[PDB]
């Protein structure tokens, strides 16, 4: 595989095809799908010359620990549809990369199997029923050591996913909801979760720049400036698109992640030139997920730390931090 | 039915080709019909995300009346070319839905039949051959219980629509003007029908911004920023452009609808986020009544509702009020 | 024919292909020639209504003369390539509707002759060898009765056109430039024009603002703002694009007439708006003229004629002033 | 042939596909390559009218010599890649048309040979290994005659060119490096070649603004502002887009020379009008030594030469000086 487009294809003969739609397809027209794809096409950076490059580095510092990449593994609810090991395969290839992987709550292996394979995981969470429940995840992920809660806040309920109504998708019932034997969150949730624990509280869903301020004011250690992939709100603007906005607005105060449409490192340096503390990855990790498993994810995180070293250092920057000091401009395609 | 765009491929199916084209043409080159859906298109929306959404309405209060989502049935002409029932069928529909239906001068069915079917009609008025007759229609529909009069001013003549002279379309001889047994309208037919009516006055057609002052000047309660669907003048800005501006130009002194291109909750929430009270649909729901009568109706409002909702709290809003102070970015597509 | 777009298509069918690519091409790739097309494309009018129409009139005065509509035909070398006829079916037809006809230095009819048609013609001149040649073309027209000299001011020599090339076009031995039995113009020989007529001079081709600036200092009374149609600099920019700057510029100093893609009234009526005086209209003509000679261009005049007049009253516009006063918003396409 | 776009099919047809593909690709998703030309095709010029064309000559003076036109032949590497006679083939063609060739650090005939060819020749440079090898590199084009030193700063490794990959592509074993029987550059590279030559020192691969700045400061005679023909970063901006603002950073302080997608007479034009000195063309030249040899390469810069000398008078120049003065408009494609 020389880029992560190989990998969709490779994944696109493999899967079911209502799998592949499930995976794939956003809310509505996939008007916010296609945009997430078109904004960082009209990007362009301004590389940076004849700077030393003797020791060029792509590991940032986040919520306390050294990652690889400026990259986490994005939060993808129900990994055995891919491929049989699931999210255990990924988490795998994830540490043995030294990037962080996001546990969801809607894994199909238990939070805990896939904390024990180590490399020091994330936890995302959807707010429940009960205050008491929500918090009793959260201690949960906690006690088996993850290191940072990825509160989901857009997701109020679930997207209009037209494939999926048109295929009449369902969960296989060999799939399950493994952390388990949903009520919206409000503000009032993240300071219930932030009263309830010393880890990281990171903010998923973000666009508005008053949000990112007011996550901020609330006590967010992070967010991610995201439409969900285009599967939320179909017309809601990219999160590459407001992201320079709210880098300037938060002024520091919390780490600014993104995501939605990377797909390569390239892509990622565009991300960070934008003022992103790193980015996460969804799709593409799936598609080397479904077309090889653990190998498949391994070779995903080998090419795009190849991809990211390369633009780094085309691009004059010898650190993650030079890169978002990079400027850019908007083209035309 | 999952999308609006499923009743057009319904509609095309069983209307006769000559009827479609009458249906979804445009005047000249098409280039405001086409122009009114990519004007949508380049707008996105920025939600705002946990907010409370206990009890999210997609209520209206317009025109004294509460309506169930901000929007109404279109004027649109002729209905029975497009099922037996013709405006019975949509107003039935409407009623139910708690959508307001507007009866068009030139309606198959006799204003005073669609009003009996009762859910608080709406009454578009074209001005006559005089000041008398004109005046009649207005008292007509205020007797049978209209609730405003939408008066077109968009319509000196009617436009070059090249389809039907290229079809030498006709109307059948089954479809008439059943209010029946025309001259431009200015200003004065304005305030000849302001003084002869309570009901409120909504001048349907409006795009320069100083028209819509003064609209409100001349006591108008509403205006309907539009260009008639692509239908009147080829090249004529979209609404949904101009609305924006017209909004902050009126300042709250009328109601500021706009139509061309609603095809989702999504369009709604686009439209309301750009200042609008509520929006006009046309062809799609001519797209429902041609494909299956009545229940088509019903289908199409059913859909729409569940979309405006969905698309609403996504966006954090829990009122239509809340969705206006939304904020949008343009993009490109 | 419902557009002239018709007439292209019946053109296309009659000329020999080597004839239709001389008309249709462009130089280089063509960018300005397509570019012509796309600017009036994303010029959308802001209409006015509920305005007097009680006498619509498209007539105008210009250079001393009322026309019938803001148009003329362009000066388009060589007719008879097109139809036996030439530029006597062009020039009778041109009368009849009331419209200014061009002659052509390159005319394959002699200028007397056509000005013998009447209807009040206009005559292009091309700078000679000579001035002392030149000035007796100019004679020759003012003497025959031609009202203004078009003084085509962007050929210092013609333009590399790659259809022709490839074709290896060059005009039957039955086409002649029948004004005979050329060197580079400069300001030097505007004045020798302007010294030698009383006729109003028009320099035809100008696209730079400091260049419109400077023809009124040298005594025009007109200019065409154009790139000749895309056949001349491949790369210069459409005049419709230029316009709305230099007419502030000139600031009633002469009139600004513009050409290049007018496909219909919408088009003439955007160009108003812009600011123009009248357009030049060329390929278009050729069309009519191609398909049925003579009333081949009556009919497309016609035709014209009521597109110019549907677009003004549709925009609120009793006269091509008001026009004038029309606003515009860029859109995309 | 009579544009550029004819020698491009030519060298298809002769070439072998892996050749091909190693010429035409580009990095990456070629984003960068695509947006040369997009970036191109979006600029406008505003030609002047009626000026003394009596003389126009497309000379320019630059690093002490005069050129015939205002353009050399872009560093390419390995030219007997494409036809036997490689670099002696283009160098000859070169120096019959007065036009500056550059000798490539991986030229595949040694510097010496080339540079005995004649028509004052410029060396591109590469850092190597060493201070001491890349100097003797340099002393051996000064010794040689070569005139300035271009010296290649956006390649501190390759860039990942995914058709080379995916072909395996490798040089021939017939192909070799003459010049032999690589280290990243920075400021103090620069520093030490200015040290060890009198000739003028050219950056070749600058886009930030502050960079161009730093290279005047450095003691450059010149930059090119160049992407590298889209085959170093993947989403760097094209040097045409920075082209203007670089112009007015260096402020007279050094040469600015562009690159990338220029493929026309009227190209060369867009890019002086911007503000550059002179432009580089990289792969037409390479199309027409494949097509033809060296009368291949000379019947292109014929060609170029009458584009550029057309273009210059249509947009009423007589020289490049007066070409730089030129303004231009921004487009829609
Ligand atoms: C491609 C995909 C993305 C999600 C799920 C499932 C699938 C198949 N997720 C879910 O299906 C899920 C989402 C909402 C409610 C229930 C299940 C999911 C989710 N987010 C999140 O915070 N929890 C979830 O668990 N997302 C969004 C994901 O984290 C991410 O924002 C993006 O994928 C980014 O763009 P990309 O790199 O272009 O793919
Ligand atoms: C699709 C359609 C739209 C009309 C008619 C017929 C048809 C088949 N109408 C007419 O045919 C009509 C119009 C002018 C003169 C005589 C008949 C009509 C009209 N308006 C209005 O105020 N009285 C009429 O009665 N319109 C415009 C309509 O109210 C509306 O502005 C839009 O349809 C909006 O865009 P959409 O949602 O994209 O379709
Ligand atoms: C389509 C066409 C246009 C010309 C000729 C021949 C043909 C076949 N003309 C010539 O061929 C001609 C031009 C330069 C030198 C010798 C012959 C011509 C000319 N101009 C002008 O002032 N004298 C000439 O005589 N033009 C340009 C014309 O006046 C005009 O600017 C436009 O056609 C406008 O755009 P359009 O409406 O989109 O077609
Ligand atoms: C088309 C092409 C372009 C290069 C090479 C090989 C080929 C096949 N060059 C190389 O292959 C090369 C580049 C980096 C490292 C080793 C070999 C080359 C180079 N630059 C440079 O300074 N030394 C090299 O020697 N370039 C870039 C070239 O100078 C130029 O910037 C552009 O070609 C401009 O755009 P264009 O007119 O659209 O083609
Ligand atoms: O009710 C839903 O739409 C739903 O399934 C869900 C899932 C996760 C979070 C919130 C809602
Ligand atoms: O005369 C017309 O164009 C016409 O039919 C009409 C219809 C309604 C309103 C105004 C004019
Ligand atoms: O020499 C030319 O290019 C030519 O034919 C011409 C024609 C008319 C005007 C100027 C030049
Ligand atoms: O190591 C490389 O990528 C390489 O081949 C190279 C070639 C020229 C300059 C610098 C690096
Ligand atoms: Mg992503
Ligand atoms: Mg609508
Ligand atoms: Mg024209
Ligand atoms: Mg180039």
């Amino acid at each position: 595989y020389v880029s992560l487009a190989d990998l969709e294809r490779a994944a696109r003969d493999v899967l079911p095809g209502e799998i592949f739609d499930f995976l794939a397809g956003g809310s509505g027209t996939e008007a916010s799908l296609v945009a997430n794809r078109t904004a960082l096409e009209r990007v362009f950076v301004i590389p940076r010359m004849l700077r030393d490059l003797t020791d060029v580095t792509t590991e940032i510092d986040i919520f306390g620990r050294r990652a690889a990449l400026p990259m986490a593994v994005a939060p993808v609810a129900y990994q055995r549809l891919f491929h049989p090991e699931g999210e255990l395969a990924v988490a795998r290839a994830a540490r043995d990369a030294g990037v962080p992987y996001t546990i969801c709550t809607l894994s199909s292996v238990s939070l805990e199997e896939i904390a024990a394979v180590g490399g020091r995981p994330w936890f995302q969470l959807f707010w429940l029923r009960d205050e008491k429940r929500s918090l009793d995840l959260v201690r949960r992920a906690e006690d088996a050591g993850c290191e940072a809660i990825v509160f989901t806040v857009d997701v109020p309920w679930m997207g209009r996913r037209l494939r999926d109504m048109r295929n009449g998708f369902a969960l296989p019932e060999w799939v399950t909801a493994a952390n388990f034997d949903f009520a919206p969150a409000t503000w009032e949730s993240v300071e219930a979760v932030r009263a309830h624990t010393d880890l990281p509280v990171v903010l998923k869903g973000i666009l508005a720049v008053e949000d990112a301020r007011r996550a901020v004011d609330a006590g967010a250690g992070g967010i991610v400036v995201s439409n969900h992939g285009g599967r939320q709100l179909d017309g809601a603007v990219p999160g590459i698109e407001m992201l320079g906005e709210i880098v300037a607005a938060v002024s520091g105060g919390c780490e600014v992640l993104v995501d939605g449409g990377i797909r390569s490192g390239g892509d990622v340096l565009k991300a960070t030139a934008l003022g992103a503390s790193a980015v996460l990855v969804g799709r593409p990790v799936m598609w080397a997920l479904a077309a090889a498993g653990q190998d498949g994810v391994r070779q995903l995180l080998e090419l795009l730390a190849e991809e990211v070293r390369d633009a780094m250092g085309l691009a004059g920057c010898e650190s993650v931090g030079a890169a978002r000091r990079l400027n850019t401009k908007l083209g035309v395609v």
